[PDB]
C-alpha cells in the first residue's frame, strides 16, 4: 500500500499516504490536482509510472524543502527562488521577477511562509506549466492554441 | 468581518469566513485560487470591489448546488451538467464531452460525488479560463501567447 505494485492509486488513497509519509497537510484537491499533472494514460488514477513520475519528484521536492527551509516545516517566501534553483526538473526555466511576485501570492500565507504541500504544487505545476510551452512552440516565442486546446490544458491541471 | 467595509480580506480569513457561513471545507489553497481568479488590483487580497465579485458568485452557486443536489450537500458528478446550465457567469461557453469528462475527474472525489468547494472551484474556473479565451482570441477560434503571457496566465489563478 502506497508501493503501487499492477495496481494504481486514486487521489483519496494518494492523500492518506503523503499524509502519513511526508507530515499543513495536502488537501484532497491538491492530491487530485497532483493526479491531473502526472497522468499519462488519463482516467483520474496513478498507474505504477505515473505513481513512480510523481513519487521520484516528491523525494526530490522533499530535500529542495529540507535544503532550503529556514526551520523544521517553515520555508520563507523570500526563499522561494532558492526552492525553484535547486529544482533540476525545472532546468532552462526562466521566469520573471513578475512572475515570481504572483506565484509568491498564490502559494505564501499570510506571514510569509510556504507550507511543504504548497510548495510541491507550485514546483510540480511550473514544471508543467513550462513544458507545455516549450514543447508546443513553434519558435520559443509564442504558442497557438485552439479553443479546446486551450480549456483542455488550463482545466485538467 | 466578513463583510469588507475600505478594507481587504486575505486568502486566510476567507477561508475562516467561507468554511463558517457555508458549510468538506474550503482549503487555504482553494482559497488563494478564488482570491487569484477575483483579483483586480493583483496584490494577494480582496477589497471592497474584488470581495462582491466573489461574494456574488458564491451566493449564485449556494443556489445551484440546492437546486442541483441530490441530498444536502450530496451533488453527483453526473449532474455536473446541469450546475453548469444553472450558472449564468458561463452564459456562451460550450464545453465539450472530453472536456466534461476531464473536469469530472478533476473535481469529484473517488464515489462520484463532487463536494461544494470543488463545485466553487470548477464554475468560477471554468468562468475565468473561458473568458480569458474569448476576449483575447482575435477570430474566436484560437489566442496567441507569449511564454510570459501563457506562464503568467497559467500560474496565477
Ligand atoms: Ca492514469
Ligand atoms: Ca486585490
Amino acid at each position: 500500500s502506497g508501493l503501487v505494485p499492477g495496481s494504481d492509486i486514486d487521489a483519496t488513497q494518494l492523500q492518506g499516504l503523503l499524509n502519513q509519509e511526508l507530515l499543513d497537510m495536502f488537501s484532497l484537491d491538491e492530491c487530485r490536482s497532483l493526479v491531473a499533472l502526472m497522468e499519462l494514460k488519463v482516467n483520474g488514477r496513478l498507474d505504477q509510472e505515473e505513481f513512480a513520475r510523481l513519487w521520484k519528484r516528491l523525494v526530490h521536492y522533499q530535500h529542495v524543502f529540507q535544503k532550503v527551509q529556514t526551520s523544521p516545516g517553515v520555508l520563507l517566501s523570500s526563499d522561494l527562488w532558492k526552492a525553484i534553483e535547486n529544482t533540476d526538473f525545472l532546468r532552462g526555466i526562466f521566469i520573471s521577477r513578475e512572475l515570481l511576485h504572483l506565484v509568491t501570492l498564490r502559494y505564501s500565507d499570510s506571514v510569509g511562509r510556504v507550507s511543504f504541500p504548497s510548495l510541491v504544487c507550485f514546483l510540480m505545476r511550473l514544471e508543467a506549466m513550462a513544458k507545455t510551452f516549450r514543447n508546443l512552440s513553434k519558435d520559443g516565442k509564442g504558442l497557438y492554441l485552439t479553443e479546446m486546446e486551450w480549456m483542455s490544458l488550463v482545466m485538467y491541471n
